[PDB]
């Protein structure tokens, strides 16, 4: 059957788009911003404002991408995080057993873990340190509601991405950021001391988890990570991204911001044994690949 | 201090207030809907509305129970279960941090855990069954989120009451319409064969574990059931109302309704070790205070 894509003129979306199509799957790509073998269908629209079950029209397996992903503007922008994050996701869930949509990828995050020390398992309670991560925490949870429906012949596999970056970044991203500070010399500002780490995930590695996390399709519903389980910190982003350029990166010190978790590590075990999913990108090569992307880029 | 409590004019919202003022605390009371030693002050509103800070002036405590409370009406209508039940909580915790509130205790429920045979404990993961209950859990984790931030001298109590009964008792709820199906002959249908079970937990039980938790101040936030950990079926509270009043209740039996679990029992274990609560009220009594109640409440 054609798959649908949410969010998919986004960042993570965009490559997954390219990636079902080269795999001979037929698209539909759903953005209200515009799109950068499988045919592809574009419907430009708002999530909250589309005949969504006309959208799923021949669709058997929907990936869910499409939301408001900043940590940060989430304590002052919360009316449309839920809307963006959770109204539309509740819409799209009806709207896939109306449809008789057989899976649901819905896009989760580790922002659901909170602050935590040391490795986040797919068992911890969840208890999210800013209202993004209680949204992504509503959307998954909601998908898991309407996937445990008596009515429904639905599953719902639900990716706890860690920190995504590669070609196509979002440009409010700290990678993003720091290589225009590097390259082009445009200051970024470091919330805190740097001393913060991030299991930073490559998005070719999240790519290839939300195509396996399709393919598993007869052992009902799942809540998984998607990372690397290898966390490095803020400054040690800058100093390898000075070695590999030779510019210095121009950066400056400021204050952390409330709701930003000190660290982040994967546990991932619970991917590898579901869905055989191992990260094969490290930070020091997938930097390099954003870095090279950013040149071509602006030339 | 004084104390606010939201969602004032409903079920355990008044019980509440009534306490409070009993015990010689001032109260402030919120709600859009007319109220039925401490003083009271009513303030008629929307907490989407009302300037929250203003009603927070001199406020050290408050008792956060405003929401649209009903299971099964969360499917179809969830715009408002959302507003209501999350954008209101995140305001009302944003204006806690301003106006410098010391304690929030939020109504939190059940529903959080979902689907569950036998004992229901904190340490569960959430797993909610209708998006009644995401709203729940949503507002819960952001008052804990906003209690974590390190400019606020916040601490949250967050109580996950299972199905509360009494005098007063919500006319949507199944014990008051069971009563109005026996005292007056008003059908109630049964939704399902009457096998599923509740733990039903006696009003006034519950107003002192909301007084109690608000007393336990220097100990940061906790996450604490408030039940009786005694189940009993839908079928056996028709038995019990029909013996209690010798009227045989009018009872129509049709289809499970989505989203409503199949059983709940709550752990009593930690509201013990940490409030010193104990459930003192079991069905049998408290069954004959509501039907006792609701007969004068006729006349
Ligand atoms: N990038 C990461 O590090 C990361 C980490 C964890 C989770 N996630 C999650 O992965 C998903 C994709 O993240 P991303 O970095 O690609 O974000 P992105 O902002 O690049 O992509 C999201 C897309 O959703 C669209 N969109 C938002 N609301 C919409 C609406 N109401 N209707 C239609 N389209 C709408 C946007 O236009 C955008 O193109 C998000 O759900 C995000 O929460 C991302
Ligand atoms: N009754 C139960 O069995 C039970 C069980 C678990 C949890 N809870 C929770 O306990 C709390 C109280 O439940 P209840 O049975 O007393 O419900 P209720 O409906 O009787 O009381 C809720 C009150 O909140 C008011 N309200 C709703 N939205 C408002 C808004 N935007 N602004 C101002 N006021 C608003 C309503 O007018 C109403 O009086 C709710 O948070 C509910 O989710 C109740
Ligand atoms: O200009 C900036 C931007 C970020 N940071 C810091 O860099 C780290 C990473 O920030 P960023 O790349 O913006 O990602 P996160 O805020 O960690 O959030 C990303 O990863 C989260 C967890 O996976 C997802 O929930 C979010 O959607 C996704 O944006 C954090 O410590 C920030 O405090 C700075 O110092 N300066
Ligand atoms: O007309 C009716 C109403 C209810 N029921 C059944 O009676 C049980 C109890 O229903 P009700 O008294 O409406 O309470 P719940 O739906 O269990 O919800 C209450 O208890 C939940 C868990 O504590 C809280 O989350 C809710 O806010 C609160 O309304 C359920 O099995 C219903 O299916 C019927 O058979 N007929």
């Amino acid at each position: 059957g054609d798959v649908l894509v949410t969010g998919a003129a986004g960042f993570i979306g965009s490559h997954l788009v390219t990636e079902l199509r080269n795999s001979g799957r037929n698209v539909v790509a759903v953005d209200r911003r515009p799109l950068p073998t499988g045919s592809l269908r574009e419907i430009r629209g708002d999530l909250n404002s589309l005949n969504l079950v006309d959208c799923l029209k021949n669709i058997s397996t929907v990936f869910h991408l499409a939301a408001l992903p900043g940590v940060r503007p989430s304590w002052t922008q919360f009316p449309e995080y839920l809307r963006c994050n959770v109204l539309a996701t509740q819409r799209l869930m009806e709207a896939c057993v109306q449809a008789g949509v057989e899976r649901v990828v819905v896009a989760s995050s580790s922002s659901v873990y909170g602050g935590a020390d040391g490795v986040m398992s797919e068992d911890d309670l969840p208890r999210p340190l800013s209202p993004y991560g209680v949204t992504k925490l509503a959307a998954e949870r909601l998908a898991l509601a309407f996937a445990a429906r008596g009515d429904a012949e639905l599953s719902v596999g639900a990716l706890r991405f860690f920190t995504v970056y590669g070609p196509g970044q979002r440009p409010d991203m700290f990678i993003s950021r720091l290589i225009r500070a590097t390259l082009r010399g445009e200051p970024v500002e470091i919330y805190g001391d740097g001393t913060q780490l991030r299991d930073f995930t490559h998005v070719s590695d999240v790519v290839r988890a939300l195509m396996l996390t399709a393919s598993v399709r007869d052992r009902g519903s799942a809540v998984l990570n998607i990372g690397t389980g290898s966390a490095v910190s803020v400054n040690e982003v800058v100093s390898m991204t000075a070695e590999l350029t030779g510019l210095r990166p121009c950066t400056a010190y400021g204050s952390a911001r409330i709701g930003d978790v000190r660290s982040t590590t994967a546990d991932v075990r619970q991917a590898q044994s579901v869905l055989g999913f191992t990260a094969r990108t490290g930070l020091r090569e997938g930097l390099a690949t954003q870095i090279e992307w950013t040149r071509r880029s602006l030339s």
